[PDB]
């Protein structure tokens, strides 16, 4: 399934590099009281705004973290960075976490709308829950994933009532 | 199929999106004389190093071209970059060009290693095969490519000498 190699393409390429060195770079900027985990977004829709505030007001960019640099396939100091994010709830700040969405769930959604890529727009959400599931397999036995990473999913309402559910369980 | 899932995913989220911007970037580069497309590495064996210079030291890394920015998926300034080789033949500077290896072929290579991800060893190959093939009728059939971009597949030899006869075809 072209789901399951996203899920797996996004933990290899993604999720194992950062996870690792996140610890680091949460502490280094808190040195406003940023959580400890990387927040992933993955609306079953795949419907995926590249900015935060446009999805909801309630979620606010802060600050970026400070940016990670690997060399890569060929490119000399490739750049992984993430957001910092805060959520709003009735005026206040509830919550401060590194925040952003699947990327994939992009590519899923684009393949739906091109004819040459073999899947209907109708097969959206069941691509959408088999990489959440592939995912969540991979996390639960990854070694890179020490109360690291949180997945947040969900169908179609508040987003950053979302996420603070997930933040008030820590 | 994954090799078909990745090559929709590397035009989608990656060649879709700096192949565009990629004259504009060299121009600016360019003000030696820097070669006007990307040149994609393709090892069908999916043996993907980070260093260039290690799979050949006749391909020589010089510069980095000015790092594409985008706000994506939540991530404020996402970066984008890519390095700049030159190709050297018998103690000679013979081209220089944006050079660097497609990063999907080191989620094949990944997957056929782990044994959640569903594919063998065995199948790296035609996995590669499939993905080239993918690339290619996406590539043949896509806007943004407009003598902007070249694919180098190739089974193990001299690297360098493979770049350079695709560079001596223009
Ligand atoms: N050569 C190269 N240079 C890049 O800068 C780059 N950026 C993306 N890609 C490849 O394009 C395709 C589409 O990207 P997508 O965002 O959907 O997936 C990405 C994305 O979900 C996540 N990821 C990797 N790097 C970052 C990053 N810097 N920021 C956010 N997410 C990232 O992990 C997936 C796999 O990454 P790569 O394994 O490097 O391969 C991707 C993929 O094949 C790149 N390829």
């Amino acid at each position: 399934s072209v789901a399951h190699g996203l899920a797996w393409s996004y933990y290899i390429g993604y999720l194992r590099l950062i996870l690792p060195e996140l610890q680091a770079r949460i502490r280094t900027y808190n040195q406003g009281a940023v959580s400890q985990r990387l927040y992933i977004l993955l609306p079953l829709d795949c419907g995926v705004p590249d900015n935060l505030s446009m999805a909801d007001p309630n979620i606010r960019f802060l600050d970026k973290l400070p940016q990670q640099t690997a060399d890569r396939a060929g490119i000399k100091d490739r750049v992984y960075s993430n957001s910092i994010y805060e959520l709003l709830e009735n005026g206040q700040r509830a919550g401060t976490c590194v925040l952003e969405y699947a990327t994939p769930l992009q590519t899923l959604f684009a393949m739906s709308q091109y004819s040459q890529a073999g899947f209907s727009r109708e097969d959206r959400l069941e691509q959408a829950k088999l990489f959440c599931q592939t995912l969540e397999d991979i996390l639960a036995d990854a070694p890179e994933s020490q109360n690291n990473c949180r997945l947040i999913a969900y169908q179609e309402f508040s987003l950053s009532q979302e996420v603070l559910r997930h933040l008030r369980q820590e």
